[PDB]
RNA sequence: UGACAC
């Protein structure tokens, strides 16, 4: 069985998250919070409250890969100091700073090789590892890449 | 409005 997460695929909304490098998603482990885009905050914030829950799906750009997914603890936060995150080339920090807590699921990578079957049809029916930034994933689509996900026991 | 797949 999936555990107590499978308490949220059955109502949650999935969140496609990219990223310029590796380490801004190592960070965000690291630190159990996240930032992106102000458009895509927004998408975040609204949906906290419309869904049961909210789950961001990891990726980044040159990888193609999935590295891992969490569920949203909290709305964007403000009036105090940003997380140190990595800006790629042309990038700024005014974009960045609604930083919202996050709950990891799991820690580990996934390759597209698993969900390659699966496509977003909120979307142009393209691939899940497909799309922009905060793009929103069909609720039965991003359930799938949660059942999918290895378990994190490598850790220990 | 600024982290698509390569």
């Amino acid at each position: 069985q999936t555990s107590k997460l499978k308490s949220v695929l059955q109502d949650a909304r999935f969140f496609l998250i990219k990223s310029n490098n590796h380490e801004n998603v190592s960070l965000a482990k690291a630190k159990g919070v996240w930032s992106t885009l102000p458009v895509n905050e927004k998408k975040l914030n609204l949906a906290f409250r419309s869904a049961r829950s909210v789950i961001l799906i990891f990726s980044v750009r040159e990888s193609g890969k999935f590295q891992g997914f969490a569920r949203l603890s909290s709305e964007s936060h403000h009036g105090g100091s940003p997380i140190h995150w990595v800006l790629p080339a042309g990038m700024s920090a005014k974009m960045l700073g609604g930083v919202f807590k996050i709950d990891w699921i799991c820690r580990r990578e996934l390759p597209f090789t698993k969900s390659a079957h699966l496509t977003n049809p909120w979307n142009e029916h393209k691939p899940v590892k497909i799309g922009r930034d905060g793009q929103e994933i069909e609720l039965e689509c991003g359930t799938q890449l949660c059942l999918l996900f290895p378990p994190d026991e490598s850790i220990d």
